[PDB]
């Protein structure tokens, strides 16, 4: 039993709710929230501006740190680092930006590191200002992840289309 509320269940372990991921986020304290980075952790608009916004700023501060160090994510991987005030941990998960044009079969490789926490709270990987079909998004997620996912869509109409046109 976790604290979860009001989502839909699609399958064995994926779950979903028409909801801002900031204040689920918020609301639940999740061990594990996903943030949709690029490999930068410029987190300046979408999800990630959302999620950094919420911080204060202080995701972007250890971000930067974080790329200082280390140099940029690939797209397809990820980083564990603070969930600040939201979260015990961030996974920054950065999946193919279509509006950079890059190859969506790193989607599946991008929802692979959800595999390593056993529950998260996320948003749909490359949807939105990343560009992919959500649709086909929700597909992958379910057809790839094996351990318990949250998924928080923003918006009311495309959560609908995703519960109606799930098979
Ligand atoms: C992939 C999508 N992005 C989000 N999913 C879940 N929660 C979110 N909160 C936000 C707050 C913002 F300021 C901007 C974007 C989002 C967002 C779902 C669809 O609407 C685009
Ligand atoms: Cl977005």
């Amino acid at each position: 039993v976790n604290s979860f509320s009001g989502y839909l269940k699609l399958t064995d372990n994926v779950y979903i709710k028409n909801a801002d991921i900031v204040e689920e986020a918020k609301k639940v304290k999740p061990t594990v929230v996903v943030n949709a980075a690029n490999v930068y952790l410029k987190h300046g608009g979408g999800v990630a501006g959302a999620l950094n916004k919420a911080t204060n700023n202080a995701m972007q501060v250890e971000s930067d740190d974080y790329i200082a160090t280390n140099g940029p994510l690939k797209v397809g991987g990820s980083c564990v680092l603070s969930g600040h005030n939201l979260a015990k941990h961030c996974l920054h998960v950065v999946g193919p930006n279509v509006n950079k044009g890059e190859d969506i079969q790193l989607l599946k490789s991008a929802y692979e590191n959800f595999n390593q926490h056993e529950v998260l709270l996320a948003p749909l990987l490359s949807a939105g200002i990343f560009g992919a079909d959500p649709i086909h998004s929700l597909r992958v997620c379910v057809d790839t992840v094996r351990t318990n996912v949250y998924l928080a869509v923003f918006d009311k109409n495309l959560y609908d289309k995703l519960v109606s046109s799930f098979l």
